[PDB]
C-alpha cells in the first residue's frame, strides 16, 4: 500500500518496505567506507527481526538499545519497529549509574547492548547485540504483527522547564510522519542526512527517519563527542544535503568553520533559542537554507521550521511540518491575536501517546475543540506569540 492520502500514515515497518521496495539500489547507510543499499538493509532487518522473535521478543516488550553508532544499530531499530517491540534508547555516553535510573524509569525487560561488561545491573536481561546479529541465518520468513500507527513505537525521556523528569510514549505516527517530504526543505530520496544527533533524544529521529522512511541515504557520524574535523570532511565527501544541528554544533560551526554549513542545501537548527547574530553570520556566508526549528519530545521529532533571510526579538519558530497543527493559546484556551501572548500548544501526527505518569499526562494532554476538531493538543509550557506573518515566535 502507497496511498496518497497524507494524513493516512502506517507503522514505521510498513512505510520502510515501501520505501526499500521502491528504492532498493538506492544507498541507505553509510559509515566510514562501508555502505548498504535498501534492499541489503531490508534484508538485515528481516533477519534480525526472526532472530529476535526467537528470542521471546514480542510486541509491546520494553526493550533498552544501548548500541554506538555503527551500521547495526539502525538495523537493530528497524527490526525492533518490525516485531512491534518498544526501544529505550539509551545514551552510550551516559554513566553506569544514569543509564540504571532510565532502564529502572522505562520498565526495560531487556537490554541490547554491544559491550555487556559495561552496562548496569538490575531487573532487566542483558543481550549481547554481538551475538544477536551472528545469528542472523538466510531465512528471514516470520509472522510478525499487523501493527497501526497508534501502537507505541519508543520511549525517551526528557525534562520540564524547571528540571521535573518525565518518561514520554511515542507512537508510530510519531516518526512515520517523517516520510512526507517537508515543503519547507524540498527533500526526496535524492538527500543525504548526517546522524550525529544521540539516539536517545527525540532530536536524532529527524535524521535516522527523515532519511530512511523516505529512501535518502543516512551517513552515519563516528560513535563518542563530536570531531568537527571528521564531521566536516564526511559532510564533503558523503555529500550531506539536510544537515541538523543542534545550538551548540552550529554555534560552534559557525565560529569556527562557517562555511562547512554551506556545503548542504539546508541547515536546521533546533533544542534552543540561539542568538541572533550567530544566525546572521551563516546567512551572510553562503547560499545555504538555514532554519531555526522547533521541536519537543513529546512531539516525536523536529515540528516546525523558519527560514532565515533578512536582518529585519528571538527568531521565529516559523510553520508546522506535515501533519502538525501549532496553536497560541491563551489562559482562556482561546486562539491568540497577532502580538497577544499566549502558550504554544501542538496537535497532529507527532503528538505523543502520553507520559508513564498518568496525572501529569493529563494535565499536559488536553482535548480542546479547534477549526472544528475536537483536537488533543500537547501544552509545551512555551511563552508565544504570532507575528505579522502568522509565523510562530517563543519569547522565552
Ligand atoms: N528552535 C527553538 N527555539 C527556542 N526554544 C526551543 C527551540 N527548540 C526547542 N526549544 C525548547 O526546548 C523544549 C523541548 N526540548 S526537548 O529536549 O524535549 N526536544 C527537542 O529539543 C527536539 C525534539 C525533536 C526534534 C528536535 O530537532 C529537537 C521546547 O519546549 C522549547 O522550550
Ligand atoms: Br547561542
Ligand atoms: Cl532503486
Ligand atoms: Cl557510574
Ligand atoms: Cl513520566
Amino acid at each position: 500500500t502507497h496511498s496518497a492520502y497524507v494524513y493516512q500514515l502506517k507503522a514505521v515497518p510498513d512505510i520502510f518496505d515501501e520505501i526499500s521496495q521502491r528504492f532498493p539500489d538506492r544507498v541507505a547507510l553509510i559509515f566510514d567506507q562501508r555502505k548498504i543499499t535498501y534492499r541489503e538493509l531490508a534484508e538485515q532487518c528481516s533477519a534480525l527481526a526472526a532472530v529476535l522473535q526467537n528470542n521471546c521478543l514480542i510486541k509491546g516488550d520494553i526493550v533498552a538499545i544501548k548500541i554506538e553508532r555503527s551500521p547495526e544499530l539502525y538495523i537493530f531499530m528497524l527490526a525492533l519497529m518490525k516485531i512491534g517491540a518498544v526501544m529505550v534508547p539509551v545514551n552510550s555516553n551516559s554513566p553506569e549509574r544514569y543509564i540504571g535510573e532510565v532502564l529502572s524509569a522505562a520498565g526495560a525487560r531487556y537490554l541490547i547492548s554491544d559491550d555487556v561488561t559495561s552496562v548496569p545491573g538490575g531487573a532487566w536481561h542483558v543481550l549481547s547485540s554481538r551475538t544477536l546479529i551472528q545469528n542472523c541465518t538466510q531465512q528471514r520468513s516470520g509472522n510478525y504483527p499487523v501493527l497501526s500507527a497508534d501502537d507505541p513505537a519508543l520511549i525517551l525521556m526528557t525534562s520540564g522547564s524547571t528540571g521535573k523528569p518525565k518518561s514520554v510514549l511515542i507512537a508510530h505516527r510519531g516518526i512515520a510522519r517523517l516520510g512526507l517530504p517537508v515543503p519547507a526543505l524540498g527533500n526526496s530520496e535524492r538527500d543525504c542526512y548526517l546522524q550525529i544527533a544521540d539516539i536517545s533524544f527525540a532530536a536524532s529521529a529527524n535524521e535516522i527517519w527523515m532519511a530512511l522512511l523516505t529512501g535518502a541515504c543516512l551517513t552515519i557520524a563516528p560513535p563518542g563527542l563530536p570531531d568537527l574535523m571528521a564531521l566536516a570532511r564526511q559532510i564533503e565527501s558523503d555529500n550531506v544535503t539536510m544537515l541538523f544541528l543542534s545550538g551548540g554544533l552550529f554555534r560552534l560551526f559557525v565560529e569556527v568553520s562557517v562555511e562547512t554549513l554551506h556545503i548542504p542545501d539546508c541547515v536546521v537548527v533546533s533544542g534552543d533559542f540561539v542568538n541572533p547574530r550567530l544566525f546572521s553570520v551563516a546567512v551572510q556566508a553562503g547560499k545555504a537554507k538555514i532554519f531555526n526549528g522547533l521541536g519537543c519530545t513529546e512531539n516525536s521529532a523536529i515540528s516546525s521550521l523558519y527560514h532565515i533571510q533578512s536582518a529585519a526579538s528571538p527568531v521565529p519558530v516559523g510553520t508546522p511540518l506535515p501533519l502538525v497543527e501549532m496553536v497560541v493559546f491563551n489562559e482562556r484556551l482561546q486562539p491568540c491575536t497577532c502580538g497577544e501572548y499566549g502558550e504554544l500548544f501542538i496537535a497532529g501526527a507527532g503528538v505523543a501517546l502520553g507520559y508513564s505518569d498518568p496525572q501529569l499526562t493529563a494535565e499536559r494532554f488536553i482535548t480542546i475543540p479547534y477549526q472544528g476538531t475536537d483536537m488533543l493538543f500537547y501544552r509545551t509550557d512555551d511563552r508565544a506569540t504570532y507575528d505579522q506573518d502568522r509565523n510562530i515566535v517563543l519569547v522565552g
